[PDB]
């Protein structure tokens, strides 16, 4: 038998934890036959943090029942709870094999295809239960429905939601269909076909991935258009943009060991101030090979010991020394390095503070960072905003598209 336990999460500003499932059908990535209420995701240094575990199902909620409860009723009521959330979670019994409370089988996959074939097919498609079973499963599970859906339909499971979906919501299902090396690679073709029109998709997924991220992007981009990333920026890029782009999307990044180095923080603020604010001109050669070659927590504390030699701190720097395409890929990687979920925090601000919405920059953000950080960019969003991401989007979008990118927020704050 499953153990009960009793657990206190204090907002700040929220909970810090996602969550799938409801009687209505959606399942879960854990155990998709059971219609519970199932913690997804926990942000790793937040208020759920060793205290609520993926796979956790919740029984009650500051006194409500949770147990054949619907979706949107338990977001509701996790957010509207204030303060402090008592819950009654169950969790199974695990040993060292941690991933067992992951019960996703073949026959789930076989069953999730077939449920989304007869949700294509069904009179005028039912995209709400599209979107309910696709948003519910992880990316890996996603790959397991496609290989059975084409095994039953002989028809791939892509090019039969391009035919029954379209606009905004098209878009957002086909992006969560592809692996996210496949995503990202597919996303940087779109934007080098264009030539000089969306630099700006470039430098976010460039400014933005890890090592171990731009490794794979360049292995499946080459699988998949028989040519080297590199050699398309190369192709779609110029001047020292092109230089830093370059160097940016090889992924060969120092990581940080054990020791932190206080004498070379010391000396490449020193070398970043004496190769821009302080002299006439700019060395670039220099701000590249530092701030591509550093690790991430070693450039964390170079940028601020240099705002103790420097009037001005780093981004401004760069909006004083730098222009174009180099400036806001600077200015980009500087908040990667600085406080990534901020950075996609307010780029999705960003989409959505005014007249109608930058929807391709809302739904590339949404499907790639579900699976990463979403809950620390659903923090700092709070933070600073004052109202959750989720709002955002509820104001911003309508329809099962909304639908869509609720789910992948996991939840409102
Ligand atoms: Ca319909
Ligand atoms: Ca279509
Ligand atoms: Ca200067
Ligand atoms: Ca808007």
């Amino acid at each position: 038998m499953g153990e009960q336990f009793c657990v206190r999460i204090e907002k700040n500003p929220g909970l810090g934890f996602s969550i799938s499932g409801g009687i209505s059908g959606q399942g879960n990535p854990f155990k998709p036959s059971d219609k519970g209420i199932f913690v997804t995701r926990v942000q790793p240094d937040g208020p759920a943090s060793n205290l609520l575990q993926p796979g956790d199902k919740i029984l009650q909620a500051n006194g409500h029942s949770f147990v054949h409860m619907e979706h949107e009723k338990a977001v509701l009521l996790l957010k509207s709870f204030q303060n402090t959330v008592d819950l009654v979670i169950q969790r199974e019994l695990t040993g060292s094999a941690y991933g067992s409370v992951k019960a996703y089988t073949n026959f789930d996959a076989e069953r999730d295809a077939l449920n989304i074939e007869t949700a294509i097919k069904t009179k005028g498609v039912d995209e709400v239960t599209i979107v309910n079973i696709l948003t519910n499963r992880s990316n890996e599970q996603r790959q397991d429905i496609a290989f059975a859906y084409q095994r039953r339909t002989k028809k791939e499971l892509a090019s039969a939601l391009k035919s029954a979906l379209s606009g905004h919501l098209e878009t957002v299902i086909l992006g969560l269909l592809k692996t996210p090396a496949q995503y990202d690679a597919s996303e940087l073709k779109a934007s080098m076909k264009g030539l000089g029109t969306d630099e700006d998709s470039l430098i976010e997924i460039i400014c933005s991935r890890t090592n171990q991220e731009l490794q794979e992007i360049n292995r499946v981009y080459k699988e998949m258009y028989k040519t080297d990333l590199e050699k398309d920026i190369i192709s779609d890029t110029s001047g020292d943009f092109r230089k830093l782009m370059v160097a940016l999307a090889k992924g060969r990044r120092a990581e940080d060991g054990s020791v932190i180095d206080y004498e070379l923080i010391d000396q490449d603020a020193r070398d970043l101030y004496d190769a821009g604010v302080k002299r006439k001109g700019t060395d670039v050669p220099k701000w590249i090979s530092i701030m591509t070659e550093r690790s991430v927590p070693h450039l964390q504390k170079v940028f601020d010991r240099y705002k103790s030699y420097s009037p001005y701190d780093m981004l401004e720097s760069i909006r004083k020394e730098v222009k174009g395409d180099l400036e806001n890929a600077f200015l980009n990687l500087v908040q990667c390095i600085q406080n990534k979920p901020l950075y996609f925090a307010d780029r999705l601000y960003d989409s959505m503070k005014g007249k109608g919405t930058r929807d391709k920059v809302l739904i590339r953000i949404m499907v790639s960072r579900s699976e990463v950080d979403m809950l620390k960019i659903r923090s700092e969003f709070k933070r600073k905003y004052g109202k959750s991401l989720y709002y955002y989007i509820q104001q911003d979008t309508k329809g099962d598209y909304q639908k869509a990118l609720l789910y992948l927020c996991g939840g409102d704050d």
